[PDB]
């Protein structure tokens, strides 16, 4: 892909996260706590999963930015509109809200509904992920494959402001605690 020259400068909004969750001081790295974090409830705030929002806010436009997944066994990606429900129990969904792909238990699938398989030969260390907000799409792609396509969500119904969206998965396992980290441009 030719997407590179779209790259956007995401943070994390400390408000809309999990209070299980821990964001670095440069609001460029998340993972899971092995305990509630101090923080005060808000409305804001994924109470089920732990979830956060990118701060930015996009509405027209081409926007690119990569995640890095280095060693983790679950974890959700993508975009989701600025008024998707943070309260109680959820499927991740375009009726939702919700434009993403996720690893659980060795398999990549999108999150259509019902979910999408994905194929992917070299598990991604790296995931760029590209939305067309007048074109109506997001498109995920393997940085660690030479930037090959994983998944396109076409003729997408945004239906408000998008926020960049994350999910670190729960750690039963002991092998998910490593972050997920927003990659330098
Ligand atoms: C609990 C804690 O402080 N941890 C565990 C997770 N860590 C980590 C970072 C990068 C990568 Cl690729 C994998 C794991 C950092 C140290």
């Amino acid at each position: 892909h030719h997407h590179h020259h779209h790259m956007v400068h995401i943070t994390l909004d400390r408000n809309t996260a999990n209070s299980w969750l821990i964001i670095s001081k440069d609001r460029r790295q998340v993972r899971m706590g092995d305990t509630h974090q101090n923080v005060s409830d808000n409305k804001e705030r994924f109470s089920n999963y732990p979830m956060v929002l990118g701060a930015q806010r996009f509405s027209s436009g081409k926007m690119y930015w990569e995640v890095d997944v280095t060693q983790k066994e679950a974890w959700d990606l993508g975009v989701c509109r600025d008024s998707v429900q943070r309260k109680g129990q959820f499927s991740l969904s375009p009726e939702n809200g919700f434009w993403t792909i996720w690893l659980w238990q060795d398999s990549y699938e999108a999150g259509t509904s019902p979910q999408t398989t994905l194929h992917i030969q070299v598990p991604p260390c790296q995931i760029g992920i590209f939305v067309d907000y007048e074109a109506g799409v997001v498109s995920f792609y393997n940085i660690t494959d030479h930037g090959s396509l994983i998944y396109t969500f076409s003729e997408c119904v945004f239906a408000g402001p998008l926020r960049p969206f994350f999910n670190v998965g729960f750690n039963y396992s002991g092998g998910n605690a490593a972050p997920l980290k927003l990659c330098p441009l």
